[PDB]
């Protein structure tokens, strides 16, 4: 209940990742798993620590459930909150828009006064452009189940270890 993880998913990949992240943190006593499809913008208010998960769809766009709540995000005050991000994407098929959704959400939420935590290296990927890159780092964990499924488990373990420090855990 300390950390609220909100994800959106179209073909279920982002939900599986969300479930692995909750698992690595220690389970339901540490992280609440919430499908953004069933949530209201104000649900994000109940947490001081947030994890936002979103896959990029339709060439650089938000997954539709995140799309639907996007304009309501202005009603939440993120001042003082630490927010981490993760996303699923396909670097080979969408080289010019890899993980754009994660970047779109981070730009919106950070502008509302939150603190981004959980930066990730871009070197383990091959892509041309991404809206989720700032000063040569991803603003969150990039997962690619389409082309790099073998790296997913270690990526999540490593990222969660580094987030524990950031969330005072
Ligand atoms: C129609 C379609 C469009 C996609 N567009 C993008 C894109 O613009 N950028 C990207 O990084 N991945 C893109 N992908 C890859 C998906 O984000 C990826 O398959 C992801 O695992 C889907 O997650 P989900 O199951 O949680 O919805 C696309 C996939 C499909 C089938």
């Amino acid at each position: 209940a300390k950390i609220g993880l909100f994800y959106g998913t179209q073909t279920g990949v982002t939900q599986t990742i969300a479930e692995s992240i909750q698992q690595e943190f220690g389970g339901e006593s540490i992280v609440d798993l919430n499908d953004i499809a069933n949530a209201d913008a104000s649900d994000l208010n109940a947490y001081d620590y947030l994890i936002i998960g979103c896959p990029t769809w339709n060439v650089g766009e938000l997954q539709s459930d995140w799309e639907g709540i996007y304009d309501d995000l202005d009603s939440v005050n993120f001042q003082g909150k630490k927010v981490a991000y993760f996303g699923a994407g396909d670097q080979v098929g969408y080289s010019d828009n890899f993980q754009d959704a994660m970047g779109i959400l981070e730009e919106k939420i950070s502008s509302l006064g939150s603190q981004t935590v959980g930066y990730w290296p871009i070197e383990g990927y091959d892509f041309n452009e991404s809206k989720a890159v700032r000063n040569n780092q991803f603003v969150g964990l990039a997962i690619d189940e389409d082309n790099q499924p073998d790296l997913t488990k270690n990526r999540i373990k490593t990222w969660v270890s580094q987030l524990k420090s950031e969330f005072g855990l």
